[PDB]
């Protein structure tokens, strides 16, 4: 019945009594996997676990090779086969026995997704889709299940990691299966806020911690509600305070570093500049323990590299700056500083993408992009031919780059916002600022008939004017607003959703960390560098109770009546 | 705001040593550039001077690093495009942003 | 002079050829396709700010 797919006749031969357990035998699941597996799809798993790889597909295909050549889990192998078969009916009266299935369900869900984007074929990867949200539904639907009836029993399946199933955790699988709607779910959320305020209480107004994070005394009084000395410890480790302290102190450096470069900045650096240096260093030692945490993908984010390139720039203008002697440096290495202070500046929008009000705006402007690359596409055009044209017809033979690109670019551009592209377009006034000769810095001269008056043509000059600038100051920005506002409609349904999921990464990334107040984490680092089944059983009896509710609600549609009639 | 006129200060200006210039120039002028005026006329070495003052005795704006000779230290190709960028950003596009969201 | 001129008016002409090429580009084109529907609006407005 397995080998010719027969799924009612599986169901029906397990429920009169069947013993899976002892069925599935070593001899078994050998003879099973090593012919049974169909050619194709064996072929596809060999390229895809050589050519993609991932922490499960390496597992999995492992696996596979071990059974075909010759605790144990044995039911979760007769799941994947069903699976990686494409049998719906079967690979779901398989999961049902499992023990573990929300884990499963998650798995199965990644696998197809990972496996679906290689095939050619259209109505294979369709499928393939519509069977991986299948089991996504399926999966958020139980957990929501047992949520709903025990929540810390919930949260600790969550918490709980299997014995080599794919070694990970349901939010591990999750997470890197980018499948935002199970994260996004209360229940999850809850469990993410709990681990956020750590020891504080969730329901404690979050201005009453702030103010207490300042002035140290408060905390001992009973203004924070600790229950969800040992006040202290428990107050600075969590993530929460470590957070906004972290801020506060990033927020002093940003005023330090404009203080020493407007307002200090000499030859030969003095004490603020040298603790400005201490700071930035603290800084680099953080983005290299970051470094070395991850891997290359740690650079695949554009804020890492930002801030990589931040720090960069400050050794460069620290290399710059030494050399006193010359003053030619200096300002060099002062400007070179003033533009790793704007890298720096941009990296408070990166962090402030977790306030709860502001994040979400935040993370929709990656989705205004296109409608601002369309803007600037049309501008782009416009102003080269009007440029080119006034700039043709008005002067001849400019001769000088940075003022032929000084016309023709720059002042079209200034017209988008206020002034009049040319004052030169009208003869009513022009002249003591012409230069017929290229010797000043100054444009060059208009063309001149016999005698000294302009030879252009006001009335081709005056309407391209005008029709450029009624073009560009107002149509084009009336319509970018009009996108905006159609993208804005379209994507908030989303935003929301999207944001958890850069929630939980927060919420995870600084939870992972050894939790220390940034001024003085170097000590911890130099000296951690000296010293460099129950659940299951639940898991299953709340999906026998969601399977149950399922067949209770097809059931509801109330149909017997006419085959009792009958 | 703080971001462009603390970069533009210390690329023009050195060593300002007076608290009222310095939020004059750092935020005031970058917040006037959000309606209309661009936001620096310093910006640009086609005109600058007869409004300079290299001493801090009168009440005016610090004047711009000069190197040997009297011309201008600042270079414009680092000066214009951060400019330009400032106020196609915070004049035009964020302004239609909050249109949107109103709406 | 005059042929200068004739030859600005025709780089005009040949540079907003662009805009027609660049139809297909699969991100631009269709925002570029509805432009011709706003052509009532534009008169509208047009027509109200001549008047006054
Ligand atoms: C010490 C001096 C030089 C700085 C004084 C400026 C203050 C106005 C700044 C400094 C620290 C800032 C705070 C740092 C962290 C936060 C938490 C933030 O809310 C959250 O991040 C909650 C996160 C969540 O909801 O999950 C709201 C602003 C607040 C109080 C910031 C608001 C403005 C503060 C008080
Ligand atoms: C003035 C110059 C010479 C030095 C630069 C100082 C900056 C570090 C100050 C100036 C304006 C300040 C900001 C004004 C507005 C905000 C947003 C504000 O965001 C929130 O509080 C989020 C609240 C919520 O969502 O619940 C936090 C303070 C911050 C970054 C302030 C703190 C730091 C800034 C950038
Ligand atoms: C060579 C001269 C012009 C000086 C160069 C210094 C700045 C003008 C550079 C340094 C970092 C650059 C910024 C790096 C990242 C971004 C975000 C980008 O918008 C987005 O990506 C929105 C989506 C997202 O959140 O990532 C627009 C340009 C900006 C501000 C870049 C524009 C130019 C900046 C400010
Ligand atoms: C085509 C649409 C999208 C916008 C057109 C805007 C109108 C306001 C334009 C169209 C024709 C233009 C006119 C065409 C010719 C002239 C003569 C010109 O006077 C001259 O100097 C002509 C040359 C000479 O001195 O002999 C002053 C502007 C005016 C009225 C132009 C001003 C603005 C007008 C009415
Ligand atoms: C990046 C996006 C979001 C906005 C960019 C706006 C453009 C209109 C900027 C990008 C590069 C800029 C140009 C970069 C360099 C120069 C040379 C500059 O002339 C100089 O004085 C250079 C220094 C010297 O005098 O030698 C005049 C402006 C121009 C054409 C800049 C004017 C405006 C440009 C084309
Ligand atoms: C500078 C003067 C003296 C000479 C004129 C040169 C033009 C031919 C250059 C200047 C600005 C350029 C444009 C700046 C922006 C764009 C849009 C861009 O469109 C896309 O890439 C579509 C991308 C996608 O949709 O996937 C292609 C390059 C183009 C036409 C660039 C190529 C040609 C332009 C018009
Ligand atoms: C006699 C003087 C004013 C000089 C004439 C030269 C230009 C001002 C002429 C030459 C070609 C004309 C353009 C030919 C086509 C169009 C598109 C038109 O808008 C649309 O048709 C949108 C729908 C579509 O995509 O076809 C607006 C005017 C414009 C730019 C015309 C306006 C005036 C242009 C640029
Ligand atoms: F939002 C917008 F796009 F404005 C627009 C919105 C709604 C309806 C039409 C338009 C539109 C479209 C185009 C086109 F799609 F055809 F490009 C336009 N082209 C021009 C001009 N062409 O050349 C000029 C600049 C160079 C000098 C000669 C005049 C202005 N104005 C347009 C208006
Ligand atoms: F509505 C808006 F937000 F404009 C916007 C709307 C739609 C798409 C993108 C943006 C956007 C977002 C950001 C970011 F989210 F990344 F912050 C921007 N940042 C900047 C600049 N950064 O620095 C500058 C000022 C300081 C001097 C250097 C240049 C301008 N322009 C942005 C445009």
């Amino acid at each position: 019945a397995l080998i010719k797919d027969r799924p009612k006749f599986v169901r029906l031969f397990l429920e009169n009594g069947l013993n899976l357990q002892k069925f599935l035998t070593n001899e078994v699941l050998t003879e099973l996997f090593s012919t049974h597996f169909s050619t194709l799809v064996y072929r596809n798993l060999q390229i895809a676990k050589n050519s993609y790889n991932d922490a499960l597909l390496t597992f999995v295909w492992k696996l596979v090779a071990n059974f075909r050549r010759s605790t144990r889990h044995p039911l979760q192998a007769l799941f994947i086969w069903a699976i990686l078969q494409n049998k719906k009916e079967l690979s779901k009266v398989i999961w049902e026995q499992t023990k573990g299935c929300t884990l499963a369900a998650l798995g199965a869900s990644k696998l197809l997704k990972t496996l679906a984007k290689v095939k050619n074929d259209i109505n294979a990867a369709g499928e393939s889709e519509e069977l991986a949200n299948e089991y996504e539904t399926r999966a958020v639907e139980l957990f929501t299940e047992c949520y709903s009836n025990d929540e810390d029993l919930a949260e600790q399946l969550l918490v709980y990691s299997c014995e080599a199933w794919g070694g990970s955790n349901c939010l591990e699988l999750a997470v890197e299966a980018t499948d935002q709607h199970f994260i996004a779910q209360p229940g999850v959320q809850n469990f993410l806020s709990k681990q956020w305020y750590g020891e504080i209480s969730r329901d404690t107004k979050n201005w009453k911690i702030i103010l207490c994070l300042f002035i140290i005394p408060l905390v001992g009084c009973g203004l924070v509600s600790f229950r969800k000395l040992w006040y202290y410890v428990a107050f600075f480790t969590s993530p929460f305070v470590v957070f906004s302290w972290n801020v506060v102190f990033y927020i002093a450096f940003l005023l330090l570093f404009a203080y020493v470069l407007l307002m200090d900045f000499h030859s030969v650096p003095h004490t603020p500049e040298l603790i400005l240096y201490a700071l930035v260093f603290v800084l680099f030692c953080d983005e290299v323990r970051q470094w070395y945490m991850n891997g290359v993908n740690y650079f695949t984010d554009l804020w890492n590299v930002m801030d990589t390139l931040g720090l960069f720039y400050f050794i460069a203008g620290i290399v710059f700056r030494l050399h006193s002697s010359n003053k030619s440096s200096l300002y060099s290495g002062r400007v070179i500083f003033c533009l790793d202070y704007i890298i720096f500046t941009l990296r408070l929008i990166h962090i402030f993408t977790v306030s709860r009000n502001l994040g979400p705006k935040i993370i929709m402007l990656q989705r205004m992009l296109i409608d601002v690359f369309f803007f600037l596409f049309l501008f782009a055009v416009w102003m080269v031919a009007f440029g080119v044209a006034r700039q043709g017809i008005l002067r001849q033979n400019e001769q000088r780059w940075r003022w032929i690109f000084r016309s023709v670019i720059y002042e079209p551009y200034l017209a988008m916002f206020g002034q009049v592209p040319s004052d030169v377009d009208s003869t009513t006034y022009d002249f003591s600022h012409c230069t017929f000769s290229g010797n000043e810095s100054k444009p060059l001269c208009v063309e001149l008939d016999e005698h000294n008056l302009p030879r252009f043509p006001e009335w081709i000059t005056i309407p391209l004017v005008c029709i450029y600038m009624l073009s560009t100051n107002i149509l084009l920005v009336n319509l970018l607003v009009a996108m905006f506002g159609y993208t804005v409609g379209i994507v908030q349904e989303n935003n929301d959703q999207v944001w958890k999921f850069q929630r939980y990464f927060l919420v995870q990334e600084y939870c992972n960390r050894l939790n220390i107040p940034f001024p003085f984490v170097v000590f911890a680092y130099f000296y951690m560098v000296v010293k460099k089944n129950e659940t299951l059983a639940w898991e299953g009896v709340m999906k026998e109770n969601y399977l149950v509710k399922i067949n209770t609600k097809a059931n509801d549609n109330s149909e017997e009546m006419r085959h009792r009639f009958r």
